[PDB]
């Protein structure tokens, strides 16, 4: 009605329908290694050209996007996702390295095209190893229809745990223990103050001004390394709107848990008292472990001034920030109503398991019986094109075939330890059939199929150790979309570690997007650097610093 997607609104199927705009829109992106003081005290950061958030891709509903990519770094590889982004019948452009690509070296670039075939908002980061948390990642904003209006979209709001020592650097220490990792601080949109060690203030904190009386709407991203939040408001509602790329049937509530990952879309109304508010990202205490949790916010500053002030507003009181959660099952109903349609499915299962390796240990995760171990140099997508039928995979390749089109595949992630994982699917919205906590039994529990809820990423929950720990999640899916796609835990050194797998799915229909130039051509370029830069050479040992590949 006067909008860029004339002739389709929220009720338009969009796993099936896609507004023809014609138009593409075009990113230039220099990855770059640097410097940063994001709260005030500088360290190392790697970043989509040399800011934090990395700019971001900005499109309509139907548009086509092109990413020009090139590493600009010296010792990194590079591989650029656009996570949520379905990629259909266009695998080879999800870039994930070890799957879909060999990883972009220093000086060379790689172009990634793909559809906008979706709206609402997520994100593009690295899947090239740690290199997402070192701050190569940015914000996506697709332009479409909304299930409640608002007066003013503010963009993306980033939550990130931070440490003014590298993700990098802290890696080894993570490995050699079984402990979590140890955050000093978080960032929203990449500020914070920061204050030790004399009384000094240094940084400062994120502020928006909301005039009186106005809807905004605020497009969170968890893009934390190791942290689950719960985001409010002082005083405010906020009306959920969309869960990852899907819209839900609007509702309000308290506070956002957000999972690593995850995004919600949200309107907030500047309807209370015009003055200074304590907008909170708090690290949630079962699965964060955070020296600042009281100290992870932000100004939302009235325009009816009270300048400079901090805010005195108190935190809405909806109790613990400890256990790590999605909003319930029955919060998150998809607008577009959709069913799982699980009859005869392929049913399949995959223990999450922590477990040591070699005489150090290194403590690895473990998904599907294996810590995944597989090859930059080698990719997937390699392997099926040199071997069109291949069917010897290695276990350390974390398959789970989906051969038959259109067959769907309902998929247990369950654990038998007190900790929760997010767990996000490539390729795909997955259809969030069961959620709940210590052991699944198919017998007692029962599977949400009538318009359950619709996403790419959700957690894994799991039970606290007093209650005896343990934990599952169930997900549904067709194969609607050939290709390799990875299916992982959104933490990212856990991912580094092992906690991945990957669809193959529709392999004998690989040559329905397959381009042999578009992966040799980058995996030359990587060979050609791997045989002078150290850092070409994927560690895959026991006495340092292994990437499963992804
Ligand atoms: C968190 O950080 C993000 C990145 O640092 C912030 O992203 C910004 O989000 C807003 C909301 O979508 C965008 O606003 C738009 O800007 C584009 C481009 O604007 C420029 O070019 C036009 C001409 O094409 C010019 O007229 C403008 O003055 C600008 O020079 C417009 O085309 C859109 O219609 C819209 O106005 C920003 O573009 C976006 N920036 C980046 C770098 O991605 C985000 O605001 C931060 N979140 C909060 C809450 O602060
Ligand atoms: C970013 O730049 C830094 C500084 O040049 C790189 O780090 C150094 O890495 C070399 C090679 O391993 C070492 O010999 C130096 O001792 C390091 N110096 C410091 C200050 O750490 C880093 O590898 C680069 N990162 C990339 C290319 O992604
Ligand atoms: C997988 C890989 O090569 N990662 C490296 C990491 O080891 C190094 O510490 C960092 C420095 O910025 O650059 C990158
Ligand atoms: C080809 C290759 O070496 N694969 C590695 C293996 O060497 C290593 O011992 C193991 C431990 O995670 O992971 C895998
Ligand atoms: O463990 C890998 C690496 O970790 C750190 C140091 O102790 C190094 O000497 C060692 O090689
Ligand atoms: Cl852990
Ligand atoms: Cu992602
Ligand atoms: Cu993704
Ligand atoms: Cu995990
Ligand atoms: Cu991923
Ligand atoms: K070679
Ligand atoms: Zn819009
Ligand atoms: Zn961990
Ligand atoms: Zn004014
Ligand atoms: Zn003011
Ligand atoms: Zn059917
Ligand atoms: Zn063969
Ligand atoms: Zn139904
Ligand atoms: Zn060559």
């Amino acid at each position: 009605p006067n909008t860029p997607w004339q002739g389709y609104d929220i009720n338009t199927n969009y796993y099936e329908t896609i507004p023809q705009t014609n138009v593409v829109r075009e990113y230039w992106f220099d990855i770059v290694n640097t410097t940063a003081a994001l709260d005030g005290v500088e360290r190392p950061v790697l970043l989509v050209n040399g800011q934090f958030p990395g700019p971001t891709i900005e499109a309509n509903w139907g548009d086509t996007v092109k990413v020009h990519v090139t590493n600009r770094m010296e010792n990194n590889g590079t591989a650029i996702h656009f996570h949520g982004i379905r990629q259909l019948y266009n695998n080879q452009m999800d870039g994930v390295a070890a799957l879909t690509q060999c990883p972009v070296p220093p000086n060379s670039s790689y172009t990634y095209v793909w559809r906008a075939e979706e709206y609402g908002s997520s994100w593009y980061h690295s899947h090239f190893s740690l290199q997402a948390w070192e701050g190569v990642f940015g914000g996506i904003l697709i332009h479409g229809p909304s299930t409640a209006e608002y007066d003013h979209d503010l963009g993306m709001v980033f939550l990130n745990d931070w440490s003014h020592q590298t993700v990098d650097e802290m890696y080894q220490s993570v490995l050699e223990s079984q402990n979590p990792p140890h955050f000093q601080t978080g960032l929203i949109n990449g500020s914070n103050i920061w204050v030790t060690a004399d009384n000094q203030t240094v940084g400062r904190r994120f502020q928006t001004e909301f005039v009186p009386g106005q809807r905004y709407r605020l497009r969170l991203v968890n893009a934390a390394m190791h942290t689950h939040f719960r985001f409010s408001i002082d005083n405010h509602d906020l009306t959920v709107i969309a869960s990852d790329f899907v819209p839900i049937v609007p509702f309000t509530t308290n506070n956002v848990p957000i999972g690593m990952g995850q995004r919600y879309d949200i309107i907030v109304t500047a309807n209370q008292a015009p003055d200074n508010y304590w907008i909170r990202a708090i690290p949630q205490s079962f699965c964060s472990d955070n020296a600042n949790s009281d100290n992870i916010k932000g100004v939302l500053h009235y325009e009816g001034a009270a300048d400079n002030s901090d805010p005195t507003s108190t935190k809405w009181d909806y109790g613990d920030d400890i256990q790590c959660l999605d909003f319930s099952l029955d919060e998150l109903v998809p607008w577009l109503a959709l069913d799982a349609d699980i009859g005869g499915a392929q049913m399949a299962e995959s223990d999450v398991d922590f477990t040591p390796f070699g005489d150090v240990p290194l403590y690895l995760w473990t998904m599907g019986g294996n810590a995944l171990n597989i090859s930059w140099k080698d990719p997937t997508l390699q392997q099926t094109f040199e071997d069109p039928d291949k069917m010897d995979w290695k276990a350390s390749q974390g398959v789970i075939e989906a051969a038959i089109p259109n067959k769907w595949t309902v998929l247990v992630v369950q654990t038998d330890l007190p900790v929760p994982h997010p767990i996000h699917l490539h390729g795909h919205d997955f259809y969030l059939l069961a959620q709940g906590f210590g052991q699944f039994n198919p017998q007692n529990v029962t599977l949400k199929t009538h318009n359950p809820p619709r996403r790419d990423t959700a957690l894994m929950t799991a039970a606290t150790p007093e209650n005896g720990g343990g934990g599952y999640m169930v997900i549904g899916f067709p194969a609607d979309n050939p290709g390799v796609w990875l299916i992982h835990c959104h933490i990212g050194f856990h991912a580094t570690e092992g906690f991945a797998q990957q669809i193959v799915e529709r392999q004998s229909e690989f040559n329905t997007f397959f381009s042999e130039d578009l992966l040799e051509n980058t995996c030359d370029a990587w060979d050609e650097y791997a045989k002078v830069n150290p850092y070409g050479h994927q560690y895959r040992a026991l006495a340092g610093p292994y990437e499963s590949g992804i």
